[PDB]
C-alpha cells in the first residue's frame, strides 16, 4: 500500500507514535517519506548483506528474520516479511523498541540527514487527526 500522507499520520496517531519518546508526529511522517515513500513494500539491501523493510526501512541485520542475513538478530521477533504489510501494526510495534534502544531516531538515517532540525510539523498540516 502506498499511504498519503495524511492517511498515514491518522494511522501512527492510533498506534501511538505521536509524541512517543518525545518525538512529535510529524518526525514519524518525515521519517517515512523519504525512507520508503510511503509505501509498505519498500525494500532495499545494503552493502553488508542485510536488507532494510517496509513504510519504515527496518534493518534485518539487528531487527527482523529474513532467513539470509547470517548473525542477525530478531530483535522485533518478527519475520522481515510481516513489515510490508498494508497494516502497519508490526513496523510501528518494531519502532518504538528501535527508538528506545539509545539512539532516538538518529536510528534512521533518512531522518538523522532530512528531517532533523527541520520543520517537521508541516508533515502533519492540514490532516484532521
Ligand atoms: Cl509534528
Ligand atoms: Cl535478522
Ligand atoms: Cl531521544
Amino acid at each position: 500500500k502506498v499511504f498519503g500522507r495524511c492517511e498515514l499520520a491518522a494511522a501512527m496517531k492510533r498506534h501511538g507514535l505521536d509524541n512517543y519518546r518525545g518525538y512529535s508526529l510529524g518526525n514519524w511522517v518525515c521519517a517515512a517519506k523519504f525512507e520508503s515513500n510511503f509505501n509498505t513494500q519498500a525494500t532495499n539491501r545494503n552493502t553488508d548483506g542485510s536488507t532494510d523493510y517496509g513504510i519504515l526501512q527496518i534493518n534485518s541485520r539487528w531487527w527482523c528474520n529474513d532467513g539470509r542475513t547470517p548473525g542477525s538478530r530478531n530483535l522485533c521477533n518478527i519475520p522481515c516479511s510481516a513489515l510490508l504489510s498494508s497494516d502497519i501494526t508490526a513496523s510501528v510495534n518494531c519502532a518504538k523498541k528501535i527508538v528506545s534502544d539509545g539512539n532516538g531516531m538518529n536510528a534512521w538515517v533518512a531522518w538523522r540527514n532530512r528531517c532533523k532540525g527541520t520543520d517537521v510539523q508541516a508533515w502533519i498540516r492540514g490532516c484532521r487527526l
